[PDB]
């Protein structure tokens, strides 16, 4: 279902950096500007997963979440062409801002992912990968009067598709019923709200992949966020068992109060 994009139509400019199994970089449609995301020469199995995310992202729409136009193909090039926001990801921008990002800022950006994740939820929609990397600053809010504004990415690659590797690299972020549902989401936004708290630097981060499996492995506790506006949110969605975590309506409605 997702939207065909003709070479002829995109102009390939700086590269931006790399996601999972893609190289990324700015561009211009017809004239847009957008981000073209190319997919590694791969096998079928990684390619569908590729055009599965850009069937379901067609097929969405919330003012935090962005937008995909479709799909290119230049060859062996899958392409995936997307909305450019203008300030990138999320956990770049903090890590660079850290100590001059208000506790307030931080709440704003919480309730804007959730109400997103809310609407998935309701269209019983799983994303696979809420991390800090995903969230992308349409406005900075930092200045008076203002209010930041997010937009949450595409997945990328599906979940399913990748490696056990990459799957442990995306620990603490990755489910831990996903290392051997839209569950799974709320897990990944428990991460990202420490993640968020902790100014771009994501716990377990420094660790090596089987320091990381053998977190899981043991079913450690992961750490409390810098601020206690979110330490009880946090705790009830990274708990392990799946079934035991809160709701996005939920999660929404109290942090909206
Ligand atoms: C997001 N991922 C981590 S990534 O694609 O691997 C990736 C990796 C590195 C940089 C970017 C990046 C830097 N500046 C952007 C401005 N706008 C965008 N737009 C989008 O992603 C919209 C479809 C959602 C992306 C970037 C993206």
């Amino acid at each position: 279902s997702f939207h065909r994009v003709d070479q002829k139509e995109i102009t390939q400019l700086s590269h931006l950096g790399q996601g999972t199994r893609t190289n990324v970089y700015e561009g211009r449609l017809r004239e847009l500007r957008v981000v073209l995301k190319v997919l590694d020469p791969s096998h079928h199995d990684i390619a569908l997963a590729f055009y599965e995310t850009a069937s379901l992202m067609s097929q969405v729409s919330h003012t935090h979440l962005a937008f995909v136009h479709g799909v290119c193909v230049r060859g062996p090039e899958n392409i995936m062409v997307t909305e450019y926001v203008e300030h990138g990801p999320l956990d770049v921008w903090l890590r660079r801002e850290r100590g001059h990002v208000p506790m307030a800022w931080k709440m704003v950006v919480a309730q804007q992912l959730a109400s997103a994740l809310s609407y998935l939820e309701n269209k019983n929609l799983v994303h696979g990968n809420v991390c800090g990397r995903n969230i992308l600053l349409a406005r900075l809010g930092l200045a008076e009067g203002t209010s930041p504004f997010i937009k949450l990415s595409d997945p990328g690659v599906g979940l399913g598709a990748l490696s056990r590797e990459e799957r442990v690299e995306r620990i603490p972020w990755l489910a831990p019923e996903c290392l051997p549902s839209t569950a799974m989401d709320k897990w990944g936004f428990g991460a990202t709200l420490l993640e968020i708290c902790f100014d771009g630097e994501a716990p377990l981060q420094s660790r090596s992949p089987s320091e990381k499996e053998h977190f899981y492995q043991r079913q450690h506790r992961l750490p409390e966020p810098s601020c206690p506006q979110l330490a009880t949110l946090t705790s009830q969605c990274l708990t392990y068992e799946p079934t035991q975590r809160p709701s996005f309506r939920t999660i929404l409605r109290d942090l909206t109060r």
